[PDB]
């Protein structure tokens, strides 16, 4: 319900409108920090995994249903569809985009 883009290494480089009033985050106070800063204990390994798999395979890549922890440090259900794309010169991932649907 909300889009984020991400660097290969998952630092936040752009969060639209919507996600402020879904997180609670300010735009200045995300961009620049890593997604593992704000994944629920319980899914960071299987969220890891989805990353890595990104990075791997030019597909679509479905997370599970995981807990994403808000400014109140409270959590809410999300599941994000990832997708990197790589720099046809560098093979460097330019960004991966994120499409963020909230529970």
């Amino acid at each position: 319900m909300f889009i984020s883009r991400h660097s290969g290494e998952g630092k936040f480089l752009f969060i639209d409108q919507r996600a402020t009033l879904v997180i609670g985050f300010l735009p200045q106070e995300i961009l620049g920090t890593s997604f593992y800063e704000y994944f629920h204990n319980e899914d960071i390994a299987a969220l890891m995994e989805s990353h890595k798999m990104v990075m791997q395979v030019p597909e679509k890549v479905t997370t599970q249903v995981y807990r994403f922890r808000c400014k109140d440090n409270s959590y809410i259900q999300l599941q994000s569809e990832w997708r990197a794309f790589k720099n046809p010169w560098t093979s460097e991932i330019d960004y991966i985009i994120a499409k963020n649907s909230v529970f």
